Formats: structure tokens, sequence, C-alpha cells
């Protein structure tokens, strides 16, 4: 029998969240990965898991029933991930299948069935961990409120908040791609590096940069994709053009601080702007297809770049939480909970 | 026998509400002989009908900020839109009796070369010459194209209007009723309570003396916010919205005397998967003009859309006007009654 553990959400956090107290790793519960009663389903083995900034948003207190369900105390977290079944007595997976979709953060878990779960379609041979990141939610984010939300001209200039991320880096491309002009910032200057890398033509550094004075000289601009909310979309909002779209996918200034306020919506007004939020999940069903068909090919070719920081262990991921909700995740960030026995052989 | 060109002249910058008598002032100094004055081929035009808008206030600040439209000009007349009448004409497109609609300086007469700035006004009904300014004029085209342009009802949804009994409001109201939509909305006074539910809303309430979340909690969710004051009552209707809920961004009339009002909350824009659309309505306005003036003047005669309006009587009050309207206290659409139309007028005893 081998350790099972666990990242439990124990306690609701005031302002960020604080490793060991708002979750707790729990090593007391074992597995025996041959014995295991399996009742008909399947053994799965948690190998990458992803942590996103919204985790951050889940750890409050219960209230009514929305469909933003918070985590539950004393229960393990969970997000998006990829795992493999190393056993299986359901005839619709085999022992080796990798699979997606949403895992509780612990190293194993019996599946009844694939509900919750998708095959992964890896012709490339590309790290498992893409497909929680460029091939995963946050590439599906920037991918599809881009093409639903942007509107976009050739030779307008856009805008993007936290442009070195998962989502702002695919946004950044997906915009060269249609010909605009590009205005990226990040909080480091490894992050500015990568900007550039994939073409943004303005990247700068929010930290060591006033923000509304760049956008004064390399502005207007036409197309906002906050990521940041506060004073960054209220910097955005002074700069925009006339019919400006603002496409609002994360606010994350705000997500460790009750929100942040914004003084000067009035521009909403003044410069005709179209502010749209959006959550990926219900305007993925009409791009999904389109996605999965395109993207990988791309990944495999280097057409679309990426990057992420993989954290191995699972014991770090309450730290990892904090990390990126203090921008400390140099890039999308990955906890590689355990290696997969074919590419890794482990060997002295 | 020369007679008095009044003149609301925009006299300081105002730091909170405008004050009449010292952000506007009455300058009674220019006489005009109407029988002499020289046309050099334009015409002469009276001034019958001025209206106040809320967003006057916006065009009180000094030059160099300068932003999306032109603000006053320390030492001019005042500015906006009204109904004149020709008296006197050396153009020959233009003929004594013509009622034209457009920007009116705020005076009782003006000398125009040419229609710049003018249109004929087509009133087949005989309709009230104010009406032109207020239901069939500037603010019942913001209400009639922005709905269109924006809302995207769907049968059953619900809306919030918030200033539901001005002029655009209450054509908001009416038009949601048509599209088979549960309305809500909110006035500052009973008397504007009561207009609100004579054009059919279905939740009609005094927003202060209610607590306007309290009341889009029991009525709501809402799918479609019609947002004339911004500040809290757009705060209340974003906890208050459904996922997919369309906001249209109207005016945000809380902060014109106080810089702008906050909102703390933006953040439900993406959680519950909002639409947010400010505009201004002259950008839009050549993509409906036509259809709205087809459309409107027979059901305002028939009393299919109705309207409320609030005269003031007399050019000197114009100042008092624009305070009153930033104040909530003008009880429906400002008017301000310049003078009389002569057009039935023979003088007996
Ligand atoms: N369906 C949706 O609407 C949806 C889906 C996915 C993601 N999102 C949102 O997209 C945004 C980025 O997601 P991601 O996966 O690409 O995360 P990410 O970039 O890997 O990590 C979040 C980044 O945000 C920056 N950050 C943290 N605090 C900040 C602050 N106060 N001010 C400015 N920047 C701060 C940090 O990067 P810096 O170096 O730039 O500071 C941090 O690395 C998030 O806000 C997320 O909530 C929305
Ligand atoms: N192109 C555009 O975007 C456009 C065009 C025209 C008008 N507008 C805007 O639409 C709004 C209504 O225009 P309108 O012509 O119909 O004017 P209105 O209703 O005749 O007059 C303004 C009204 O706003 C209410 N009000 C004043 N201060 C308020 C405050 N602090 N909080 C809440 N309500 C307050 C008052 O009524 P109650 O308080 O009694 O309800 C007042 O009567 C304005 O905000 C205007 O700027 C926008
Ligand atoms: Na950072």
């Amino acid at each position: 029998p081998v350790t099972n553990g666990r990242i439990i959400f124990n306690s609701i956090p005031t302002g960020f969240p604080v490793p060991g107290e708002t979750t707790i790793y729990d090593t007391t519960e074992t597995i025996d990965l041959d014995t295991a009663p399996l009742d008909g389903g399947f053994l799965l083995k948690t190998l990458e898991l992803s942590v996103d900034p919204y985790m951050r948003g889940g750890m409050r207190a219960p209230e009514k029933k929305s469909y933003s369900a918070p985590f539950t105390l004393g229960q393990p977290l969970r997000g998006y991930g990829v795992g493999v079944v190393l056993r299986s007595e359901n005839p619709q997976v085999k022992a080796g299948d990798h699979l997606y979709g949403f895992f509780e953060h612990t190293h194993y878990s019996i599946r009844k069935d694939l509900t919750g779960l998708q095959a992964i379609e890896n012709a490339y041979n590309l790290p498992w961990s893409v497909f929680i990141g460029v091939i995963g939610m946050p590439g599906k984010t920037a991918y599809m409120a881009w093409k639903e939300y942007a509107h976009p001209k050739q030779g307008e200039t856009v805008f993007v908040s936290t442009g070195a991320g998962p989502v702002g880096s695919f946004v950044i491309q997906l915009a060269k791609a249609d010909g605009l002009k590009v205005i990226a910032s990040a909080g480091s200057e490894e992050k500015v590096q990568f900007m550039k890398e994939v073409g943004a033509d303005v990247a700068f550094n929010y930290k060591t940069t006033n923000t509304a004075e760049v956008l004064e000289k390399e502005g207007p601009i036409d197309i906002y994709w906050d990521n940041v909310g506060g004073e960054t979309l209220e910097a955005a909002l002074n700069a925009a053009n006339v019919n400006a779209r603002f496409i609002e996918c994360g606010m994350i200034s705000g997500y460790n601080s009750g929100g942040a306020p914004v003084r000067n919506i009035f521009h909403v007004i003044g410069k005709s702007i179209t502010m749209t939020g959006f959550i990926v999940s219900r305007i993925e069903p009409k791009y999904s297809a389109e996605f999965y068909k395109e993207v990988p090919a791309k990944v495999a070719s280097g057409e679309l770049k990426y990057r992420e920081h993989v954290y191995n262990g699972l014991e770090k991921l309450g730290d990892v939480i904090l990390a990126v909700q203090k921008g400390e995740n140099k890039a999308k960030a990955v906890v590689h909970v355990a290696d997969d026995l074919e590419h890794h052989h482990h060997h002295h």
C-alpha cells in the first residue's frame, strides 16, 4: 500500500491564501494499487494538476446554491488535471489510458465511469502538461473569447494585461495573426522577454513602467483584454478609442482584497465601449471541436508558443496557489504530481 | 420698436451642482428690431421651445479637458436642442412660418445664413411643438435606437429601468412591454412612480424610500438593465443580474455633479457573463432616424406612446431648470417655453 496524499481546503482566507492554514496536506490515507476494490470502475493515477487564478475565488463560505460552487471545507481541492489509468474493470477504459478533466487534488482516485473525463488525443507526443495549459482550459479561454468578442480589424491596437500567462500569451499570438499592434504588460523582465518572443510590439513590466503613460504614447487602444481589473482597467478605459471592445476575462487585482473598484466607468458611455465578460465553459461548446482540431498541430510545430512553471510534488500545491495569486509563477502553473512510466523511466 | 434678445450665458465652471446666477447668467443687454434686422440672404429665427437635458452639466468644464464632445464656451450663450419658427427670410429654401428643429443658442432670436444644423419639422398630427425635443426628439431617439440596437430582448425576460419616469426611461418601459418583458422601474417621487405604472411598469418604486437591492432580489433576476444613474444603482443591478444579461449604459447621472460615481463590483460582468454597452445617441442615430420619424409621431398622436413634460415658462429660468434636472426636481422632461407661436393668432377683442 502506498500513500494517497490529499490537498484539503481547510479554512477561508481573508486576504491571500495561507499555505498550511488555508490548505493542508494530508498523508494519512493509503491505497493498495493491486488490491483496491474497483467495483467495475478503474484506478486513476493523478499525473499533472493545474493551478489557476480562479481557485482563490472558490475559497469562501457556503452560500445558497449558484452555478459557482465553492470548495467544500475538509474535502480535497479539485481542478483540471491529467491522469493515467493503472487498472480497469470498466470496458470503456484500458490500462495506460490518459484522461483529462477535473481531478481531486489526490495521488489516486477510483472512478466508476468516465463521467467528467475525456481521453486525450496526443498525436504529437507532447508533454501531458500541455493539455491543462495551451491545449487546455487557459488556451481555450484565449482562443474562444478572442474569436467571439474581439471583432479585430487589421491595424487596430490591442492592450493585453497579464500578457505572459497562458491566456494572455495566447491572446497576443491570436492578435498578431490578425494583424494588430499589441501592447502587453507583465510583472517581471523574464515575462517581458516572453511577450516579445510571441510578438508583442510594446512589452513592459508594469512594476517598473508607468502604464497610463505607455498607453498614452502607444494607443489609443481598440481592444482591451482584461486579466487584472482595478487600476489597469481604469488605465485602459482612459486610453480607449471610440467603439473599443473590452474583453473582461479576469480581474486578479481584486481576488485577494474583495474586488477592485473602477472609478471612471463613465468612459464606457463617453467612448461607446462594448465591455463583455465571459466564462470559458459557457462559450466552449461552439468552439471545442475546432480548438482541438487546430491547436495541437500548432503547439507541435512552434506556431503557438507556450511556457509553463512546473512545481514538483502534490505537497507544494497550496504554496503554488499563493504563488499564482502573488504573481510569482514564471508561467502557467503546473503541479507535477507523479511520473508516467513511459518517456521518463527511472534508473541510475 | 426693438425688443430684448435675452441670452443665457455660461458664466463660470461649477464645482458641484450648477449655481443659477453664477454658473449661468441672464443677459438682457442685446436688442433686435425684428422688422429691420439685416438678414443678408439668411432668415430670422424665433426661439419657441428649448430642451434642458442632463448632459448639459458635463459641458460645464474648462476648455482644456475637452473630452468626447465640446464644452460650453465661457461668456457665450449656452445651446441645445430646440424648436423655433422663421419670422422673415431672404433665403429661398426657408419661408416665414417654417418650424425648424436642431441646435439653438439659448437666446430669443437668431439670424441664420442657412439650414445648417436645422431640419424642417414634420408635424402632420399638429402635436405640441415641444414633443420634438422630447418623445419625438433626442431623448426619444435615445430610448428607441439604443433599445433596438442593444437589448436583444427575449419574450418573458425581466428588465430593470433606472430613471424610469424621464423621457428616456419611460420610452424604454413602453418598448420593453411591447416586446413582452417584465419591467421593473424606479424614480424619485410618488408622482413619477404613478407615471411609470401608467406606461406599464410591472414593478414601479421610489428608490429614495425603497431599497433597490431588496426590490431586485424579490422581482429579479434581471436580464436587461437600462442604466441612467450609474453608481450604487448600477452596483445593485450588477448584483441582481442574470447570466448573459445586457447592461445598456445610457447615463450615469449620480456622478454628473461629483466627478463620477465609482463601481465596486464590476467583477459581476465576468461571473454573470454580462454584455455592457455604452453608446452616444448621435453615433447610432443615422441608422434609425428615418424609421423613427416614420413610426413615432402616429403613436404619440394616438396615445400608444405616452409621454409627460415639465414646462418652465421663460428663457430667464433656463439656468434654474438645469439645476432642477440635476437635482431630480423636474417632474418630467424639462422644457423651457421661450415664446408662443403665432400660427393661428388673430389679434381682436
Ligand atoms: N473563463 C474565464 O473568464 C477565465 C478563464 C481562465 C482564466 N481567466 C482569468 O485570466 C487571468 C489570467 O489567467 P492565467 O491562467 O493566464 O493565470 P497566470 O497568468 O498564469 O497567473 C496569474 C498572473 O496574474 C498576475 N498577477 C497576480 N496578481 C496581480 C496583480 N495584483 N496585478 C496584476 N497582475 C497580477 C501575475 O502575473 P504578472 O507577472 O503579470 O503580474 C500572475 O502570474 C486570470 O485573471 C483568470 O482569473 C479567466
Ligand atoms: N446618448 C446618451 O447616452 C444619452 C442621451 C440622452 C440622455 N442620456 C442620459 O439618460 C438619462 C436620462 O435622461 P432624461 O432626458 O430622460 O432626463 P430626466 O429623467 O428628465 O432628468 C434627469 C433625472 O435623473 C434623476 N436623477 C437626478 N439625479 C439623480 C441621482 N443622484 N440619482 C438617481 N437619479 C437621479 C432624476 O429623476 P428621479 O431621481 O426622480 O428618477 C432627474 O429627473 C441621463 O442620465 C442622460 O445623461 C444619455
Ligand atoms: Na509577477
